């Protein structure tokens, strides 16, 4: 398939590359996270890729404590963003990176990206660190529904991409360093986050907010029927403040993508939870190899006119293409 | 469906009953807990279940940090529960509850509840507290590969339960005590329990191991791939102590139950990926009704050759009860 | 689900009614009949009470494709329109209708088609397979020369066409011969309609007129199962296909054809469907009154697929389709 | 995978090549011909390429089945069935073999099958569809009553038929006139197999002979999705079906078939079967020489299926089926 869209395509800037064993092939990586114009443009070329929606790594600006570095480095990484697209407009659109730790320059920045340098939405890597840095701030919390309200006004989506929990957060990986990451952690991370945000009733005040979710939904598929109807003898009306159900929130105001997750079994169970109207392709690249992502896509046991939504039409109509 | 095989189905006693909003709910889930020879009974004859085997309800023993106490406790309630099933041996079988904060006083148990109380099994509730109880204790650790020994040489299959992480391992939920418990913390703290057993290499030193896991999996399924597969390209190999990978340990050591998941699409991604052969039927009574899951169970979109190994012959050859 | 559209439901008029008594047996033919001949009352109530708004009505089977006198069957097919149009207009807000065309007549096809969705309204038109004309003797499939003219104006009109089932003649039968239990819709109705279906995509019907659009019920008669099959058998050799038409069958089906639940109450079906062909061109639809309208809907209000996609199959793509 | 088992495989004898002509145009009939004529080596070098331990091997079609005089098919069928018996001697550690049956003689085709079953160690028997016989203008389906003798002797030597496509008679194909193309494994093969095994189940012929195992290829010639409709159509009709058997066609389907994977290397079409006939029930094979043992292989082995469900469609369910553990 030829015209594809992907979005959970990463890059660096020297400022963050230390964010994401040596040998060639950490070499390898740190060269693919600073590449736009060659390796990169040369692959989507290749594996019929249109249009990457490019984001920073991670955890990059999340990690980043002090407020006032964490601003200044967010802007630096969209500057240079902005750049990079400017020489392949056809080909390259833009996630901004935001500073969330400060809820007021957060908003602020995104209102720069997309009014001023036409990036199309926001690609934040989970729970953000301010001042000692030792609390997880989590985006459901009181001090962001401003930040919510502004970007439901823009109306452009917004990525809730993966980060490790802070060591004291993260016992039961205690002596498995190898469930830390990609394997696990960066799942259960980003879900139990979403949920946060649903139950929440942040889609009760915002309801046209989209939402986006890589790793096909970091698990929820397969578990939101359990999420919310575990225990359905007892008929008592839930107690988080939302008015609905999970699975209301997660198939009015999400979408999911194949970032990372190239297995047929697990986009069917989706495309029978969620449907195929909201999963979007997508390859993690540099972490993922783009042939990967593409080969498999093209192969996959599904409709050719799903295979379309999913692979481009999805896309380009979600971010008004 | 009739002749069905149940296995997360649960019991409570005096001890243990507070481990499980006021009002009519809370009071029926008492009566429940408390009920073993007569609604339980009757459920069972109404809905097509010839065989259900109990186990004491959560956290129960894991959450008793003294060791003395954590062993009375579990003792008594595999007394209890043996004299439960004679009263009606075919229709009632048990898993043991065990007091795993002392590896050698849980060795002892299963093997007495094994060899002289017959039971076919056991059934923990993911790690155990001792001590001060503020550290959890994983069931990878070396202290208890002697355990994990016995567990093989009895032959009997181990059922990792849920239950809760400690507050100070639970900060992503402060603040949404609606996430915890069935809704999602169980899950997560299962889940990554048995991928700890997996990385451990436990299941290279004692391959002939059978773990159990309910809820479907715990949501492994669905990520299995991801899991091994994540980062491709990258060819250097993992670092944990076991020999392969850990679908290779899911697929040829574990066992998912459909407890508390009645849910045909998470069924058939199950299929798809550990098969029909490794999925057994079971309800999650008395959090669950009995007749919401065999009700589901008998329409689910499967073959009906798979409807019978799920429902009953997966279990019976499990727990070797055609001889 | 509540507002769903519902395509697959069937009436008859007196002159049609006896071409439905062999569909069951004893006892249950004074009921049929009574389902049959009621469009205002029984059947209304239960559109209320299991959640279709929309009931596009179709004459029943094989009626005018049975007739093999020529002026006859326009006779027929043009009383069939009326009363249809009649009963459509007494709850506008709940019927639309399907035309019944006299295909022994090709011309005549045409102009009748043109009357029911030019001064009917008409949204579509419903034929049972192959025609029978003059002796009777010789079944008529629409790939014929014969009724390009007819194609055009289907596309011109820009309504779909439903391929229902009709048996096969008795010498076009053997296979079935001492199985008459496996006539109809048993299986009989599917190969009939099946391969009526491919013949269509492999005479270059749809290279010709690539916006036409046809509806399948019962599934697609079995289609989706083996469609990679009628394509890729033998797929070692690389030589193109012996067929008129330019491209595969699976473009065709996927482009041009839509497939109803109808009588297919079937799960595992809908999602082999939904891997093929895509939610976006299945549509809800149950077979009224030769299967039960409960019986369709709460198997659809339980099937195991996204809730937007039993929001578009139950009523979206079907009111897309028919531009409501 | 390797060590699979395959048993949708065919060859020919000079005396059925033609049967296979009209298939292919030109040059790649010859090379049709050199595949249905080799066994020992082309064919196994695809085997040790392409991991499959065992074959076994079935003549092509229609073959006997086509041939009305009775004296004329019994010889052709003891033909085709010794020349197998020597192939398979020459390296029995990979092949196995189906018989040949001169069908349009009872009596004949039991005594055959007892021969190649007793004598010749054949695991089972394949046959093309109905047969013809006399002036063959009759197709001859097995439910008929003269076969139910026939059917007593498979029962009791314990061996599976595997029923497999032939087109139908030019008189019964009147739907497929001026389409040629729909004839063969387009469509034609999958009607008249899966309605001749519709009327084996509907005959009763399970009832009477309940440990009959009836192999059907091409992912059963469409069966498993109609499945349902098949019982189930009109159901609110309360009144028992008006055909012999005693129960429903879902009954006989799960009970007495098994479906291969030949000619049919589709993952949708896969998944659909096991969710309606069962893994335990579904085999692999690829349908050589008509179809590429690469493509089929290579299909299967990343099909989406469980690990522990792709051993035993790829090998384990053919073992236990042919009895050879
Ligand atoms: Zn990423
Ligand atoms: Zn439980
Ligand atoms: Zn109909
Ligand atoms: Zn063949």
């Amino acid at each position: 398939m030829q015209g594809k869209v992907a979005l959970e395509e990463h890059f660096a800037i020297p400022e963050t590359l230390q964010d994401s064993v040596p040998g060639d092939y950490w070499k390898e990586l740190q060269h693919r996270l600073l590449d736009i114009q060659d390796t990169r443009l040369k692959l989507m070329d290749a594996h019929g890729i249109e249009t990457m929606i490019l984001s920073l790594n991670a955890p990059a600006v999340q990690a980043i404590p002090d407020r006032r570095k964490a601003i200044e480095i967010a802007r630096r990484a969209n500057d240079v963003l902005a750049e990079e697209c400017a020489k392949r407009p056809d080909r390259f659109l833009a996630f901004a990176a935001l500073p969330l730790q400060d809820p007021d320059a957060a908003t602020e920045e995104l209102q720069r990206c997309v009014n001023d340098l036409g990036f199309v939405g926001a690609l934040v890597n989970g729970f953000s660190q301010e001042g000692d840095g030792q609390t997880p701030l989590y985006y459901d919390l009181p001090q962001y529904r401003p930040f919510w309200g502004e970007v439901e006004k823009l109306d452009v989506p917004f990525y809730l991409h993966p980060r490790n929990p802070l060591p004291q957060d993260s016992r039961i990986y205690d002596g498995h360093p190898w469930l830390l990451g990609p394997t696990w952690a960066f799942a259960q991370e980003t879900a139990v986050h979403a949920l946060r945000l649903m139950a929440s009733g942040l889609f009760d005040e915002h309801p046209r907010l989209n939402i986006i979710l890589g790793h096909m939904g970091e698990g929820l598929p397969y578990m939101m029927w359990r999420i919310d109807h575990r225990n359905a003898w007892v008929k008592l009306p839930p107690r988080y403040p939302a008015k609905r159900r999970f699975m209301d929130y997660f198939n009015e105001n999400f979408h999911i993508t194949t970032s990372g997750n190239f297995r047929t079994q697990t986009l069917i169970d989706a495309i029978l939870e969620i449907g195929a109207d909201r999963i979007l392709f997508s390859t993690d690249w540099p972490f993922e190899n783009i042939d990967h992502a593409s080969d498999w896509f093209n192969a996959t046991s599904i409709a050719e006119a799903d295979r379309v939504k999913i692979g481009r039409t999805n896309a380009r109509r979600l971010f008004k293409l």
